[PDB]
């Protein structure tokens, strides 16, 4: 059982889905063929903690997220799903680095398919992984989202003015 909530963003409207307060999708839903939709119920005021974080997040006041979060993949993207978690706010990593990580050493190509598959953006991370020669990749309007995303990370001010002075 699922019940959905869309809220607007700077990168489009997000789509959260999931059951109870528990995240099973956060997508930019629109122009997109998502049978699954079909099936959900709406309801505008489920996930009020992951939309505030994402309101946050967006207005520069939030790095870190606390949601309640169910994956479902293969154990291939799990893993990937799960590395990608431990990527923080405002770096970034190779696809190499992520095969790597997760003991599949020359799977780079593997795990960029698996990023592309990734049900809850944002919030994992798919965003901040890059290939060697540094070109985004992501059909439908995906590059620009991810450019997004990365440009507000990197433009971060110092946690505390007080350390200057």
């Amino acid at each position: 059982m699922v019940h959905y909530r869309t809220i607007d963003s700077p990168i489009g409207p997000l789509t959260l889905a999931g059951h109870g307060s528990v995240l099973t999708n956060l997508r930019m839903l629109e122009q997109t063929y998502e049978p699954s939709r079909t099936h959900w119920t709406p309801d505008p005021g489920a996930f009020s903690g992951a939309v505030d974080q994402l309101n946050a997040y967006f207005a520069g006041e939030l790095t870190e997220f606390d949601v309640e979060l169910d994956l479902r993949g293969t154990d291939f993207q799990q893993r990937v799903w799960k590395a990608l978690l431990t990527i923080p706010y405002g770096e970034t990593r190779s696809y190499g680095e992520i095969a790597d990580q997760i003991g599949a050493p020359g799977a780079a190509r593997a795990v960029g398919l698996a990023n592309g598959h990734n049900p809850i953006a944002i919030i994992v991370p798919c965003h901040r992984v890059i290939g060697a020669s540094g070109k985004l990749t992501g059909y439908g309007g995906g590059i620009n989202r991810k450019r997004a995303l990365l440009e507000l990370e990197k433009s971060r001010a110092p946690a505390d003015l007080t350390l200057f002075d």
